[PDB]
Formats: structure tokens, sequence, C-alpha cells
């Protein structure tokens, strides 16, 4: 979609959780500093749910898009809330901005 209006409307529903805009922990959401090439499923500290732990992915420009159109059926369990994201555009905006936010 659009990198810009990805990233805002990311902070305005996904930053409640997702705080990728400063030294924000991990509280209800990793803060998603990297993402594209970085292996989930293992994390320092915290590392989520079972559910998420156990999936071991790339997060590669497909499973973003999966997990982030239908999360609970991506992960069968996550502690992440968002059963739907608008229709179809948000679904590639907020993807466009991540594969930023891996950059900036
Ligand atoms: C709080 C209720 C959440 C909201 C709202 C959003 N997310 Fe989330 N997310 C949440 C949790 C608890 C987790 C842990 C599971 C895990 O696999 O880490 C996540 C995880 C993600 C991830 C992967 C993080 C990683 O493994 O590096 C992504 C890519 C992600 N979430 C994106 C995302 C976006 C863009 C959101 C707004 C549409 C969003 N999340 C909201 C909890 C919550």
């Amino acid at each position: 979609g659009d990198v810009e209006k990805g990233k805002k409307i990311f902070v305005q529903k996904c930053a409640q959780c997702h705080t990728v805009e400063k030294g924000g922990k991990h509280k209800t959401g990793p803060n998603l500093h990297g993402l594209f090439g970085r292996k989930t499923g293992q994390a320092p500290g915290f590392t989520y749910t079972d559910a998420n732990k156990n999936k071991g992915i790339t997060w590669k420009e497909e499973t973003l898009m999966e997990y982030l159109e239908n999360p609970k059926k991506y992960i069968p369990g996550t502690k992440m809330i968002f059963a739907g994201i608008k229709k179809k555009t948000e679904r590639e905006d907020l993807i466009a901005y991540l594969k930023k936010a891996t950059n900036e």
C-alpha cells in the first residue's frame, strides 16, 4: 500500500501493543525491531506464547500478510488481538511500513 499511511495507521491501532518508534519494551506486543529476515519463535526474554514460540518463521512478506489478515488462523492461540485489518489496502499498507521499519 503506501508506506507512510502504513506507519500512521499502524501507530493508530498497533502501537498500543507495539510502540516500534522508541525504546518500547515487549509489553503486549514485541517492538518490531527487524522483522523481515529476523527469525521469530525465540526471543531473549518475552518469547510470547507457545503458539508463536513454536512457529519459527523468517517473517517474510508472505507470512506477515497471512498473519495480519487472519492472525488467529495463522497461529491458533496467539496473544495478538486483531481479527481483521480493514479490507485489503491496510493489509498492504501495514506490511509496506514494516518493510521500512526493518530499516529506520
Ligand atoms: C496487542 C493486543 C496487539 C495488537 C493490537 C497488535 N499486536 Fe502484533 N503481536 C501481539 C503479540 C502479543 C504478539 C506476540 C506473538 C509473536 O509472534 O511475537 C504480536 C506479534 C506481532 C508480530 C511478530 C513479532 C515478531 O515475532 O517479531 C507482528 C509482525 C505484529 N505483531 C504486527 C502487528 C501489527 C502491524 C499490528 C496492527 C495491525 C499489531 N501487530 C497489533 C499483540 C498485538
